DNA sequence: CACCCGGTCACGTGGCCTACAC
DNA sequence: GTGTAGGCCACGTGACCGGGTG
């Protein structure tokens, strides 16, 4: 009876232990995603969090920058094709 | 001397909690940021923390992804760039 | 219906460290 | 030296909510 509650007590512990455990492996691993925070480094949590939230908006800013680029080059692509399809009807 | 002893240990329990709470304040600020900045996991105030990680590392790799993708395209796009004007350059000097 | 179960959370606490002071 | 102040962490421990099962 009293033994039980201990049983309970106890199992509930090493649950929330192992749960911990996980949390903490999933902290390693985003912190191994970020450049900044190295190949390993002793890094805070909350340090973790605040460069992953920033990192995502500068590659953010990046993938807009260079969708631009990209957008930009076509245009000057199909510019040059357009020009080169010029270049064939007045060269008789 | 005597409970003064304990008098002094209440204290630091006392400041070294109040600590923790701005701090823990500061780690659950900290995680609603980067929830908000994944997409999958944006409006949705009842996130789980360890949800939160796994995606977030999820989110960033697919960017990452995504991210390689569009500069081999800028590659490609100016490598055809350059030689649409290469051709373009010596059907000039030979169409007098 | 009530009763647990698996998941999640905040909290109080002490154990470590790093660095800064006596 | 011997502190000691701060920051980070992981632990134990209650409470919460949720979907089943009896």
């Amino acid at each position: 009876m009293a033994t039980e509650e201990n049983v309970k007590r106890r199992t509930h512990n090493v649950l929330e232990r192992q749960r911990r455990n996980e949390l903490k492996r999933s902290f390693f691993a985003l912190r191994d995603q970020i450049p900044e925070l190295e190949n390993n480094e002793k890094a805070p949590k909350v340090v973790i969090l605040k460069k992953a939230t920033a990192y995502i908006l500068s590659v953010q800013a990046e993938t807009q920058k260079l969708i631009s680029e990209i957008d930009l080059l076509r245009k000057q692509n199909e510019q040059l094709k357009h020009k080169l399809e010029q270049l064939r009807n007045s060269c008789a």
